[PDB]
């Protein structure tokens, strides 16, 4: 994809360059390849200084939780140059991965696969750009009708505010860390999204006997609890969960069909109540769950401590189920905080050097980013309403049919449990290219 | 165990000789064995003509869903002669089972294990006897024994036995949808292997057979039908969108540990009810993952041959409910808050109710304390009796129907070895000291 | 690929259209595709349509090789002839993803190869059984051989036809191997003819036939296991010389001998090291069974032990360390009498004996008999170079003419030679060696 | 079992208190329990200061490679108190092990079970006792036939020599470390049997970037190669194997029937040629093989290194196949040795240690029995045990009330299960009937 001058009127601007935007960029490339099919002025803005995929949780040994066939191209076109298999071949690694007999690459490897993808679009991506607002624009003096948008971004290095004009906008900014409201702010209280990048700076000495607590019972909580035991081999770690136990993620094959690309149509057209009941019944596919293999390795590690000492209170690493944090003392010059625990049903204290908080994410950042254009929604809406093709509803007497804003990655409530994942990314990128660029390339 | 003359006043009579009563019999044997602990008058009444474990569902290839370590003795005393490993050694099969490298024996094999246990108690078990009522007795207004009346299934004659203590261990009764009519071609899962072959005699005919439900039994029946009638057209009808996997992940699975019954029983009703609901995936409306996948590959091969799933020989109809049954004509609607199948048979795999003891005890429920509409079992499974109406040497115990008070392990094999031990100490404890 | 008129001088004629030749046609197609980067080519195939070992497409049989080792992906994952691309064209890619397996059903993997093969219909002549490769000399003044005449028998009409080509590839797989001393009888059927021939012999699926199976490898286990479902009342007997079925090896360090990049290193080794290396890796391919199938068969036997502790009474039995000493097959009797002795006093009466004893890969020697005098003086076997071209006497054969062997070269090229393992990459090298300079 | 006074004439003296002898003592207990069936003078001598099972190879995370049902009692009688399942019950862990859902306990745990068994026989076991010779004895001067043996043991603490008299002797001494001949003696060259016990004493600082080499391709080499990478996370380890690859151990179910106890009869009665051919064809069940799960993990580790750098030669931890050591230079002050390698059809490594995982020889019984070697029948140069493991003696030189039995060193005559735990439970039973059968009847 060729770059467009920054001051020119773009056909599309995407906010964020994570996998969701990357799959749009790939799909456009493939849609423009005569070899694969029957140029738009595009750019991408990403706040990070270079492409990176959840680097705070690139835990040593952590694995993907989705078949590599669900990559950024293969489900739309296995012939694409951006398949995961073509990447291995380009690296001289395909025969070697074949002998792994796994559908589950290491997270480190799949991120390098996406880095290999992203770097081929570097001419159309501006890194170190934090988008802060979308502002309406009207190109014609005669009309009060909005027919473009001005996107404003702050450069993370200079702080300078730059402005770009585009006819259409995509918001693909993933999630922001979700914290329990009652925890106080403190350098020693670190969300899972920043585990690998900040906790080593906080606890520099790998051999010191730190007390480190982990809050949560889902995949990130189990991976952090397990990694800590290897990363700090002399530590005393504690897993604090509201649930009675870690529970297994569900990717049994019939259940897993809710993630098929062709289900988005059927999910979207069902009623709101039916959608919420469906999301709840399938909660075990994605939320507050741990891969069984990790459950079993952690259970075996607990069992070995039981062999060595039958008294669980003396174990080096413990799990405290059905617990909730009632108070955290974080004042004073001392190394450690005092966490107060009660049962999580409708006394005990831990002194810890750090509390890792694995409570997931919110996906509501588009509301702050779009506030200066929310007066363009149809009358009476307090939320953005994406259509099946992901374009939000605008008042048609206020917005031209040539302008629009699309949302990506935050539509689980309307489009299904695959919306925030990689599951439908290859196909969605294709649908998006037809939606945003169809008539232009036709 | 030696027999007691039928006309004598027993120390204990157990109603039903399924695994729960068998473990009680085994625990008593071990309690009386000097090798294991350095005789009470007992007897068992069983409706079936001989020992059998869910004979309607011994489908070919069906496996146990619980480790063989959870047999009728091992968790209580690994040295017992009634362990599953001791049974295999007695059969000359222990080295061969070792090499299977499985904790989950065939259900056919596990039934044989318990049959082998049961035959060692043949002298105290009366088979072909349907208990029909438990009546109070007064040896005064204080009740100090119970008269248990049973109908012989062969003669129909009503026999009567007197006992100081009674155990009700009668498992469950088939739970049916209220809207199904009575017809020989509508069969609960409990009678699948024993009744459907007599109905569908010719294995090669193109029968249409429907299977109702989405749990382990529905999947086993659905899958077995395709092998048993290879030209049939089968349909699995589920209210749910998919079969879901059973959970025995190791931390979740500790709720079935024997020492958790103490903590579970002492929790409040609300905590017990919420605990049961969150752990529902361990036992209800769930299928062993291996079977889900096996069935999925079978669907996949049909997809290879025909991309149109509506033309497939064997189908799954998710999110459906039966609205009427009129070959029978099944009418289906969506199960969310006009389809028809014509079927030669309807298999109904909807589980069980365990409330059959209430009718069996109806004539003694006036001995409960004032204001009770249900039997209230204590931790040791003894039901509360009015202390001014029933002597303390008399009482009634419930087994297998106490999930609400004692946890999800109550109707399963999980805690039987240990529970038998508690039951023998509960019921015969002071007698043996 | 466009067809070449039959009477014209071809650049390449391949004998056989199985997977080995199929990887060649796909490779040449891709070499000519501008997205990824015409010779006069034709393929002759004895079968009337494309088919891959149809006698052993037993129900539930699975591949023993990763779908990644299909006919294109290791050479170019972008090719249109990949297995993942096949699934996508059939609208089945998402459903296969949820299978979570690298091992498709053999029935499915054959449909993928048929789907590929159908795109070359214009350059494949089916129903043509090649019978000889004859020398040709274009110049009456020269004694030099510079083209070859391939004669093929029409399987329907019996008519013989001749096609001329400068270069020949022999890609004809293997021939059924039978133990000498078994006699010929319609009730004695090699594994290669199981699905196509046994139903014609034993028509009644419910009759209590006695059926014996000879061998201890993958096909023997699959036939033994399939018979029990196909004839549910039968008595089956698996007769093995070995003491037990042994598991096939695709553990990851060992499995690298099948890497495409091992063909160079293996080939450059001496005969002794090559003969020794093949021997040490026998468990990857010969007289071995998929562990999962071993475990299933074992579970079936254990259940019979639950039902009856006397092994002699079992419906289905395995007889280890046995050899067949004699077969009585004349007489009006439906059944044969197989006489057994230990292989270090048994008779079986059987309605059929299935023989799962593998293949020989020497059939090209008869097909090349009329050109073997072009070999260098003193050779008794065709000597394939690294690029699979056989050594010819350079004073007898022009440098523009040659013959290549495919699939029969394990002795020089390693255990992957007769499998699907290196076909994608080998198809590509073959196109470079045969057509490289032409496409310059 | 009740102890017998040291100076008295014993019925049985066992050299060694490892698993083979432990199953015999357990079997004798169970034979004497009226609870299990319808006391002989016994004592056990063990060189180690207390019971231990290959503690040099109790690698963290190491698993058993045999189902727990093949413990020290269960195949002979599941009702014994010495079963693995009963041990868990005594330790209050049975339900917790059940939820593990594995037939393969940790090596750490299974050793603890045998320690739990062994401690119940502490009264008949003399630890720290190295038996050095067995000496013929004649109770009647005028008769020329031997009817007892004197077993002499050296105390590892004091050096004091102790002699004990017995009518029957069992030799159950496991193996001695087998080293390749061309390797020299050096403290930085340590056999695998001494890994956990010696290597940390050599390489004290776990964080320095040591070069450590491992020689071999079987289970022990892979276990040590994998463990070094976690134990010394900054080290560079090298696995050197003569074979081209690590190969999976075979315990598939039909092949695995060779370890069934009832097969010992059929195997023993085969001719030497058939037995030698049988051992070779089933070699992948026990020799130069690694548990598949470990192979796959080591392979995943190599693959991740390939992800980080495609050039193998720059990798931290490497595997060098089809290699042989042609020379080791180890003289001088330089901390590292120089290993010289050639293909096994000029490469050199500087190493701080060479771990040698080359298995064992089981011929130590010949030196120990040298002073009784003249009692064998004429023309034998090796001890030949009968099916019941009793060695052949000249019947004119030794009374029938006396004899010597071998345990664990009889693979050649009794099958691949002989050196393992596979038949210990049943064999212990046969041994008590052979040695004490008439005595208890
Ligand atoms: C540790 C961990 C592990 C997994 C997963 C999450 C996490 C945290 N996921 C789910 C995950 O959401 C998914 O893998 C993708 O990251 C979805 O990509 P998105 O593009 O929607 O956003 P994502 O968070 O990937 O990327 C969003 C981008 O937007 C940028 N951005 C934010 N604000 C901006 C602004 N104001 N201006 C410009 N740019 C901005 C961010 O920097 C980021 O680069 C997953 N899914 C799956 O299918 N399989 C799996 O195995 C996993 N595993
Ligand atoms: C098909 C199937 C498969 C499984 C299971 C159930 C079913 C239906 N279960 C759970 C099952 O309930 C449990 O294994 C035991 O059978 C419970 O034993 P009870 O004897 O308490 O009931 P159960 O039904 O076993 O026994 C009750 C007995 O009383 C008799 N009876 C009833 N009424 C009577 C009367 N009025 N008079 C005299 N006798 C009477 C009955 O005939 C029966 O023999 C299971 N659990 C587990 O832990 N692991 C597993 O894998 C499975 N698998
Ligand atoms: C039951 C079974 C199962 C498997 C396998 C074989 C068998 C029999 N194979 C091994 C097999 O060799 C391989 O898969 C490929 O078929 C190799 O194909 P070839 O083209 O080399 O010849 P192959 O035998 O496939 O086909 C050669 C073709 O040549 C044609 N032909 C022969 N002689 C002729 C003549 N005289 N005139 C004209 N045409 C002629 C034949 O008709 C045939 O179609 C396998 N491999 C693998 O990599 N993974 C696996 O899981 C398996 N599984
Ligand atoms: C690291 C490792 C791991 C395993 C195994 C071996 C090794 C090295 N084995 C095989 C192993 O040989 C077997 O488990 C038992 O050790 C066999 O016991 P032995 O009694 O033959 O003695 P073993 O070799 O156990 O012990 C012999 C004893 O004799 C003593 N002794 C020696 N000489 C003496 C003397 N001169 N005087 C006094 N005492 C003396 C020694 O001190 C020692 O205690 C195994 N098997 C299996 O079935 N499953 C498995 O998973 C494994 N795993
Ligand atoms: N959390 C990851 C879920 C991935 C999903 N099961 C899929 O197969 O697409
Ligand atoms: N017969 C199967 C050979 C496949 C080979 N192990 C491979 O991985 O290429
Ligand atoms: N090397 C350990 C051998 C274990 C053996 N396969 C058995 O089943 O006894």
């Amino acid at each position: 994809l060729r770059s467009t001058p920054q001051d020119e009127l773009h056909d599309l601007l995407c906010v964020g360059f994570g996998p969701a935007s990357l799959a749009i960029a790939i799909a456009l490339h493939d849609a423009l390849d005569p070899r694969l099919n029957k140029q738009p002025k595009i750019c991408f803005l990403e706040r990070q200084k270079q492409f990176a995929w959840h680097s705070g949780m690139l835990v040593p040994g952590s694995k993907m939780q989705i078949s590599f066939i669900k990559d950024l191209a293969t489900l739309r076109d296995p012939r694409s140059s951006f398949t995961f298999l073509n990447y291995l071949h380009q690296k001289g690694r395909l025969i070697h991965f074949t002998n792994l007999s796994t559908f589950l690459p290491a997270r480190l490897e799949f991120e390098d696969y996406m880095r290999w993808c992203a770097q081929q679009f570097s001419d159309v991506v501006a890194y170190g750009e934090e988008v802060v607002e979308v502002i309406p624009g009207k190109s014609d003096p005669s009309s009060s009708v909005v027919d473009f948008f001005t996107v404003r971004s702050r450069n993370v290095e200079t702080g300078e505010i730059s402005a770009r004009r585009t006819r259409k906008v995509v918001i693909a900014i993933g999630g922001t860390a979700k914290m329990p409201s009652g925890l106080p702010q403190d350098p020693r209280i670190i969300h899972s999204s920043k585990y690998c990048t900040t906790l080593p700076a906080l606890l520099k000495d790998k051999s010191k006997p730190y007390n480190i607590a982990v809050l949560g019972s889902g995949q990130s909580a189990a991976e952090i609890f397990h990694d800590l035991q290897k990363r700090y081999p002399n530590s005393r770690t504690t897993l604090i969960m509201r649930d009675s136990a870690m529970r297994p993620s569900d990717d049994s094959p019939f259940v897993n069909e809710i993630f098929n690309p062709e289900r988005v149509d059927k999910f979207y057209s069902q009623s709101a109540a039916e959608r919420q009941r469906s999301l709840l019944a399938d909660k075990a596919t994605n939320y507050s769950v741990v891969r069984l293999e990790l459950i079993e390795e952690i259970y075996n590690d607990m069992y070995l401590q039981r062999v060595k000492n039958p008294d669980e209170t003396q174990w080096q690493h413990r799990i405290l189920p059905e617990r909730k944090i009632t108070r955290v003392e974080h004042h004073g010059p001392q190394s450690r905080m005092r966490i107060h625990l009660k049962s999580s049903k409708p006394k005990e204290t831990l002194e810890v050097d750090a509390l890792m908080v694995a409570t997931g994410y919110n996906r509501n950042a588009h509301e702050r980013l779009l506030s200066k254009v929310q007066h363009l929604r149809p009358t009476g809406q307090d939320q953005w309403k994406p259509h099946r093709d992901y374009r939000v509803e605008m008042d048609p007497s206020k917005v031209s049919s040539e302008a629009g804003i699309w949302l990506q990655g935050c539509n689980e409530r309307t489009h299904g449990l695959s919306d925030s994942l990689l599951s439908v990314l290859a196909v969605r990128g294709g649908e998006m290219v037809q939606s945003i660029f169809g008539e232009q390339l036709e």
